DNA sequence: CGGGCATGCCC
DNA sequence: CGGGCATGCCC
């Protein structure tokens, strides 16, 4: 009954983990104290998949944006107006957007409204232990009429072919001009005042 | 054969000249110094038509906003796509409206593109010097996608019901959320630096 | 590139 | 209300 997706950390049955690279002008950056990636709009930012356990075959892999904020939980994460009308496949109102796939899926839920992006789940490669996704967010976080200065979360689910619900993930994004600037400033005032 | 329109003064036969009311938090405060309004978005901005002579019956007094940088100048400025959406009878795309006006008209330039906005000239009543013209500016400077923090000069004409032009006068337009505190910050910055 | 201005807003 | 943070950007 609820129109505010989950964002409780499922790990499940398949040890489903996220994973980032190691990174003032940097594109991306991803902070584990804070859990939160910080980046440039419209940039590439690389998500790591990591299993214990192989997913079964028609996997899904989907994306989707929430307000991190109590107040805020209830509103769908947009693009703001200025950026979808500026606008391959993803509708011009979607936050997210995957780059270098095929088979991406742009999902507007008929009954909450929300948007995802979604692809198949892939194995790594003999030799890997992850697989990574190269996401787009396609607003600052700043954006008036959109994200408005509103930090999200990211929630990344594992859903098998039948819908059901394999693992879950999130990590929180703040997609700004300067990310290592911003990941500094944030990580002090962890350490000063948190 | 230009499709930017003349912002050069002409105050005229009829002796025309803008006047403007005196005046942080303050909503709206005029610089002489600068020729420069500065107010804060949707809220009144008075703004005096002096006449040494009186105009004749059926002269018009049109309001039209370009971009005072000369990089800009060839730009149509228009509300931002944020301030549009979230939108009597101005169209959404038009930055500068007339308030408390019954014969107010919204005009677009079949050839230039350009917004102005229109009202009959009144003469001032019996004892008063001047007739007061109540617009209001919809974006602030800095809206992304808009004015996208570019100065704006608003440019007032005086014209006949026939066509001729009778008087032009122009000020700098600032619109932002503390016209206190910005026109003292650029009166300093024009005495120690300019 | 990094230093520092900008400017709406502080929940 | 004023002090000072915010955060894209400096032409
Ligand atoms: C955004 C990511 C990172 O974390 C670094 C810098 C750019 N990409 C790849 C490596
Ligand atoms: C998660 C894995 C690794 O450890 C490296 C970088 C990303 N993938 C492939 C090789
Ligand atoms: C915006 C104008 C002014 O200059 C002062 C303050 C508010 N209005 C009327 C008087
Ligand atoms: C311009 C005139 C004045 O001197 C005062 C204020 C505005 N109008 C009417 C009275
Ligand atoms: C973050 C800051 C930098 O380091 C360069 C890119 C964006 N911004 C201006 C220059
Ligand atoms: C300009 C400044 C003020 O003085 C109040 C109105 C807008 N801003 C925040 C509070
Ligand atoms: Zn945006
Ligand atoms: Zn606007």
């Amino acid at each position: 009954s609820s129109s505010v997706p989950s964002q409780k950390t499922y790990q499940g049955s398949y040890g489903f983990r996220l994973g980032f690279l190691h990174s003032k002008s940097v594109t991306c950056t991803y902070s584990p104290a804070l859990n939160k990636m910080f980046c440039q709009l419209a940039k590439t930012c690389p998500v790591q998949l990591w299993v214990d356990s192989t997913p079964p075959p028609g996997t899904r892999v989907r994306a989707m944006a929430i307000y991190k904020q109590s107040q805020h939980m209830t509103e769908v994460v947009r693009r703001c107006p200025h950026h979808e009308r500026c606008s391959g496949l993803a509708p011009p109102q979607h936050l997210i957007r995957v780059e270098g796939n095929l088979r991406v899926e742009y999902l507007d839920d008929r009954n909450t409204f929300r948007h995802s992006v979604v692809v198949p789940y892939e194995p790594p490669e003999v030799g890997s232990d992850c697989t990574t996704i190269h996401y787009n967010y396609m607003c600052n976080s700043s954006c008036m009429g959109g994200m408005n200065r509103r930090p999200i979360l990211t929630i990344i689910t594992l859903e098998d072919s039948s819908g059901n619900l394999l693992g879950r993930n999130s990590f929180e994004v703040r997609v700004c001009a300067c990310p290592g600037r911003d990941r500094r400033t944030e990580e002090e005032n962890l350490r000063k005042k948190g």
